[PDB]
């Protein structure tokens, strides 16, 4: 009955109102922990990780209520009532669920098959560039247009994947393995800190950067 | 308050008893996907802007949060309600190694930002935009090195392109956006767009009898929207 402390908590709470996006990618990573926990069978987590997941949805309950759209009990209206009871296209059956990079590469393959690709390397590359241009361009406006930045940050990732394809590599992996090499070195580095006894907030960035250097020229 | 009519049907549905085939046959390890799928529809709407779908949809999600809460409480771990009071207790009290415990599951984009926000909170990070960006550049160049040899070393090649990607998340963030999200959006805009060309190219009589046309209608759509 908490369920209510909780409604009466979402009415009432950065904080900020804000928005529905930025709201989104909080949900997303949240669902990701839920799933993480189930695979670890980690069950005490599971109880927080779903507080969390459930936290969001009270927002959407929230913000929705604030418009003609009718609020939380209503939410649990639809879903209730159900349980007692396009054209063409090369892009079909790409689950939405797929992660970003891989769903980008996947799309580009489709276009490729259907005859719609760059057909040499050069303008593939040309273009990562053109797009980095449009990104930095945006970024240094005296007043930034948040959207157009993000938009441009987009086009650049789709751009560079497209390069991953022409080189024949799979972008979602590559970067997986970059958090692998990265994750690796970095802990190498947390550890030779602690070997000194000093802390990791017991450093200056010079020391970090220079150990990190020690570290990577330690594979030859 | 319908919530209650909900918490139930769950009773009467995961019911020992009556029903059922098929809602009664679910572990956690298997609800898990439709939580993903739904989370994924739940943003489709708040990017499509679709307020009918979005009740209907949120509910199918609420519902998971409950589905777990039933099952949790069949093994007697906790009740939908304990779930409220975990958060209820843990919002309210805001009022009035740091790569441990970053998942794997998690997309490249999200986990490089995350890993990255992570070394940042122990200030391991770049201090100024300029040479974030530079290092992209630098890494691109690494890529083309790899990319041009008389004999390409495919392995090498992948790695250095790993890092191009990382670099570029290093930037997207720092430019204070979220890469995986920025990709999602771009992906959508594109997919929208081709789509159209495609419905343009069909309309287009028949052929039967390109490609620019192909590359042209594309740009002529670029403007159109
Ligand atoms: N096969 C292709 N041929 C031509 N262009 C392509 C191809 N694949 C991707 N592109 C890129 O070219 C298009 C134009 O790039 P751009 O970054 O200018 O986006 P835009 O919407 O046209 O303009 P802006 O980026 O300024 O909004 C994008 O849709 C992007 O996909
Ligand atoms: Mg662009």
């Amino acid at each position: 009955n908490q369920i209510d402390r909780l409604l009466t908590i979402m009415q009432r709470l950065w904080d900020k109102e804000q928005t529905f996006a930025t709201i989104a990618p909080y949900t997303l990573e949240e669902t990701y922990e839920v799933l993480d926990a189930i695979a670890r069978e980690d069950f005490d987590d599971l109880r927080g990780e779903l507080g969390d997941l459930l936290f969001q949805v009270v927002f959407y309950a929230q913000m929705a209520q604030e418009e003609g759209r009718f609020d939380f009990n209503d939410i649990c209206a639809a879903i209730s009532d159900k349980l007692e009871r396009a054209q063409h296209s090369a892009l079909d059956d790409i689950p939405r669920s797929l992660p970003a990079l891989m769903r980008a590469q996947k799309i580009q393959k489709r276009c490729a098959n259907v005859g719609f690709d760059w057909t040499t390397l050069g303008p593939v590359v040309d273009k990562v560039y053109e797009e980095i241009d449009e990104v930095m361009y945006e970024a240094r406006q005296a007043v930034v247009d948040q959207a157009k930045l993000e938009e441009e940050m987009g086009d650049l990732l789709f751009a560079t994947v497209n390069l991953a394809r022409h080189l024949g590599t799979k972008a979602e992996i590559a970067l997986q393995k970059a958090n692998e090499k990265f994750e690796r070195r970095f802990r190498e580095v947390e550890r030779i800190v602690a070997a000194r006894g000093l802390e990791m907030t017991g450093v200056d960035l010079e020391t970090m950067e220079e150990v990190w250097q020690q570290v990577a020229r330690q594979e030859i």
